[PDB]
């Protein structure tokens, strides 16, 4: 439940 973004997609998400 931070707001990390996932550079390779270029989408947010969380750490699940």
């Amino acid at each position: 439940g931070e707001w990390a973004y996932n550079p390779a997609t270029g989408k947010f998400x969380w750490t699940e």
